[PDB]
């Protein structure tokens, strides 16, 4: 592996058809026998594991002890049509057979299973790099054909990305994507977050920085879900069981949100069978039914629904809240370091977010969820000269002396084990800030309302009816349909206000002239003058005039045979056109065009995704000059998933062991410059002539 | 067939047989494809209507119950919101259908100490059910028409801007007079690529020419690299053919 | 898929499709990995005939 990591190093920076690559291709030709031995060794055992898993092998085995005779193993190897004779003999020789000649096929399958993985991956990377940098070579593709099995096995874990290196040329980087990372990236939650990020960035935004903030968030969501699923993989034992309970809630939070909705329907179905009657079973509400336990069913369901709501609140506090606090700690530390939002500038005195975030700076546990735990010590080293190191120390609560003391040898004692220590070690300031953030969150407020209505359901069960509105936030389709109205909500509210103004104008006119026509009374003894007062007359119009299909003319008395008849005709007709027809048409039209706009937005982004590469920006027209070239450049060359697996590769990799290109990328991530992303160029473009 | 047979048990079953016109003629199939396009959203919108009307039924059952007396003679009262089952049916049936809303049916709130709340209740029923929700349903229909029209223009304009097989646009092929039409139904014609197959299948394997044998072996192994993607005879020999 | 499981065992599987030798290709492809006899039982074909 070390030898190949050297050969790979030499090849770094090497252009297509370069000198060094051609020299190593000449190498591998000269060492053909030995290279073939190595590749066919790896092939032998990689195929062997699969055969050990094959059904034919497991119906060739006889001993219940899970052991196979050497002859039985041999004829299994023949019947699989897969290995040749001599290599079957070699496998038998490698068999850790007993004197009874019985092989443990699982152990023999797995002895060389882990030790050869890294060297196999490095050989795969070496062969792929030479193939891509020396494309037209009769002699290398021979080795590729012999190593097809290795390349197939290490394909899922071999990620390649193109960057803009220091030499101002696009260079390809090959690295290893671990199994856990790939499995966690394909998980349904992360995929949904991926599609939301794509939708948001394609509607608007600065691409590269937003991707990188998408990657970082995803990397924290990965941590949280591995923590949550960890359990599924005196105070001490109760603490262990508490962590298990809270992780069980977080893991299946959505099932809880789903069961809560089911319970709301069940209760509201129970709630349909009420009756109001003076005689006890004031006036009394009671269920009517033949069964008898409608009522205990309702009583059990009320408590169970309340419990589920409380459990959902806990699930939210342990699944989604940590991400929110991360996205605020992260943004503040940037605003603090790169922009100095509190050092140089000051929050705009109208933004509640900055002024609220002022509290947490002084706290010793500021970067509690964010990766950088040394943000304060960077803000100091950046702005201390300009604005005084002592002043920055006070603003960030850090103490200067102990800062350098920790740079020396630093001894700390383990605190005594006691619940009082937990209670008093709480940083009240940071917690106050954290909860201010949480109660500011929209989803948490919605879940809090859900709990509050559930509790009030015990004061009067009909409050459980409010719990039905959860369906709007539950299912996707109603959320889209209601997003139609919420899209143009501002215009809808203003349209309703305009309706009030116009109806008030008509009320003015009616109050002044046409007042004898507003007698909503049958008997002559009792007149019911509806436009005697402007308050009453405005209410009259606003209530019945708008609701009537014809307009206000339908309600008020007839104008026939009156000296204001003609004016009343104009008044009623223009009321009908300007309120019933046009204004309601405006409201409905806002809804219709909201549907159109949302549909347009989804097609908008989507067609973007299939006409240009997300990273390159180059269109599909160029990449399709080759057969299905765009698809390859999408999920082989410039794949946004691979650019995330890079980061999780770098972060994990030890700094000493970062290769030249990896170190260059890392130093840029840390200083937050995004020039390494290929913008407007690609490996095909850079070496168009040579690669041809 | 089943309805036709049951037509002999009672001839009126032959009425169902009229719905065949929907599947018979093209135009009604398009017009009904409008509704079936957004059927899921329409059903969910109707469900949302039931939920909202149920909320109003809750409120009416608790407070405004004296206003639901659909009876003329004082001897016989016809309390419509005495039970929630009856009151929900009342709203779901007449409140939704009435043009004004539930305010048109139930009795007048004038001169009552809940008058103002009844005004708010009726008006918000009118806006949130009669106006907005029906507008949503109709809007789903309208945008369904728009989407289907867009899809037909979508494909069609694709067909006249790029070659089906090559993928190359009409802009390149029209550097020559009417070049795109020739490349469409002379060079890369999808009909011709079918007549090839029926030529190969018929032709005797011994008599397959070199190129024909190469194509056939690929069809059989199911690799589609022989189709020209992103290239054409004009592109391959652009310099010499000039 | 579960419904289509029935027709595999039948001797007249490719009744309308052109390939009437599909079973004899599935055997020659997957018989080594999963046993020729097992493929014969799954496809109803008999090896000797
Ligand atoms: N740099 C890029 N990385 C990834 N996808 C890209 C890139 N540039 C363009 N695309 C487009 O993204 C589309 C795939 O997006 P999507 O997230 O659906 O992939 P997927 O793995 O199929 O996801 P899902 O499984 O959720 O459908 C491709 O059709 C491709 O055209
Ligand atoms: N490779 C291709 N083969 C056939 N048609 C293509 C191809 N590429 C693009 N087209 C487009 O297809 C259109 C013709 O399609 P259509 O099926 O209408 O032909 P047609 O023989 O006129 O059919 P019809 O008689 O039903 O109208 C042409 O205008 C052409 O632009
Ligand atoms: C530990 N760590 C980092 O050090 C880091 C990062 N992103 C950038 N850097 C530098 N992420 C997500 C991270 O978890
Ligand atoms: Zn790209
Ligand atoms: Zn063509």
């Amino acid at each position: 592996k070390d030898m190949v990591v050297m050969l790979l190093s030499l090849l770094e920076g090497n252009v297509v058809n370069g000198m060094i690559a051609r020299q190593m291709v000449d190498m591998l030709v000269e060492s053909s026998s030995n290279v073939e031995m190595i590749l066919k060794f790896f092939d032998m055992f990689l195929k062997l594991k699969d055969i050990v898993g094959s059904e034919a092998f497991q119906d060739y085995v006889t001993d219940p002890r899970g052991l196979i005779s050497k002859k039985d193993f041999q004829k299994a190897m023949d019947s699989q049509k897969q290995f040749t004779g001599p290599e079957i003999q070699f496998l038998l020789s490698c068999s850790e057979a007993d004197e009874n000649e019985m092989i443990n096929f699982e152990e023999f399958a797995n002895r060389f299973q882990e030790p050869a993985r890294d060297i196999g991956f490095n050989v795969a990377v070496l062969l792929t790099n030479l193939s891509e940098h020396v494309p037209h070579d009769p002699r290398l593709r021979n080795f590729l054909e012999l190593a097809e099995s290795i390349l197939e096995y290490f394909r899922p874990y071999l990620g390649r990305i193109e960057i803009m290196g220091a030499s101002r040329r696009i260079e390809r980087i090959y690295f290893e994507i671990s199994e856990t990372n790939r499995a966690q990236w394909e998980m349904p939650q992360v995929k949904e977050s991926k599609r939301q990020f794509i939708f948001d960035v394609v509607n608007e935004g600065g691409e590269a920085e937003k991707m990188e903030l998408f990657v970082s968030f995803c990397e924290d969501t990965i941590f949280e879900m591995q923590i949550a699923a960890q359990i599924s993989e005196f105070w001490g034992e109760l603490e262990v069981q508490r962590v298990k309970f809270l992780n069980y809630l977080s893991r299946n939070f959505y099932t809880l949100r789903f069961l809560a909705l089911f319970l709301a329907f069940a209760i509201n179905f129970i709630l349909l069978f009420y009756k109001v009657s003076d005689s006890p079973p004031m006036v009394y509400y009671f269920l009517e039914e033949s069964t008898g336990y409608m009522e205990p069913a309702l009583w059990c369901l009320s408590l169970l629904h309340t419990l589920v709501a409380f459990l959902c609140i806990i699930g939210y506090n342990c699944l989604k809240v940590p991400l929110v606090i991360f996205k605020r700690e992260k943004e503040l530390a940037r605003k603090l370091e790169f922009d100095g939002l509190y050092i140089t500038e000051q929050p705009g005195d109208d933004d509640v977010k900055g002024q609220w975030d002022r509290l947490v700076l002084n706290t010793p546990s500021f970067p509690s969820n964010y990766w950088d735990k040394f943000v304060k010590r960077k803000v100091l080293d950046k702005h201390g000269d300009i604005f005084g190191r002592e002043r920055i120390a006070e603003l960030l609560g850090m103490d200067l002396a102990s800062l350098e003391i920790t740079a020396h040898n630093e001894r700390k004692p383990d605190p005594p084990p006691g619940l009082l220590t937990w209670l008093m070690s709480i940083d009240v300031k940071y917690q106050i800030w954290k909860f201010g953030v949480i109660f500011t969150d929209n989803s948490f407020l919605y879940l809090g309302w859900y709990m509050v209505m559930s509790l009030l359901g015990h004061y009067n069960n009909f409050f459980f009816a409010a719990h039905l509105l959860d369906i709007a936030m539950g299912v996707k389709t109603l959320r889209t349909i209601l997003s139609s109205v919420t899209h143009n909500g501002k215009q809808l509210v203003m349209t309703v206000g305009l309706l009030a103004v116009v109806v008030y104008l008509y009320t003015v006119v009616a109050f002044n002239f046409f007042r004898k026509f507003y007698n909503k009374s049958e008997d002559e003894d009792e007149p019911d003058m509806k436009c005697d007062d402007m308050m009453t007359c405005y209410l009259f119009h606003m209530y019945v005039g708008v609701r009537a299909g014809g307009g206000i003319g339908d309600e008020i008395e007839d104008p026939a045979g009156d000296e204001y008849e003609l004016y009343r005709v104009v008044f009623d007709i223009t009321f009908f056109f300007f309120v019933i027809v046009i204004l309601l048409a405006i409201i409905q039209g806002l809804i219709i065009d909201a549907f159109g706009e949302l549909r347009d937005q989804q097609e908008q982004v989507k067609e973007d995704m299939e006409t240009k590469c997300f990273i390159c920006g180059i269109g599909s027209d160029y990449f399709d000059t080759t057969p299905h070239g765009f698809e390859t450049h999408t999920l082989e060359e410039h794949n946004l998933a691979n650019y995330m697996f890079f980061l999780m590769y770098l972060i994990n990799k030890d700094e000493t062991e970062h290769t030249g290109q990896e170190s260059y990328v890392w130093k840029m991530y840390q200083e937050r410059c995004w020039d390494f992303f290929p913008a407007g160029d690609c490996f095909r473009k850079q070496y168009e002539d040579q690669l041809s």
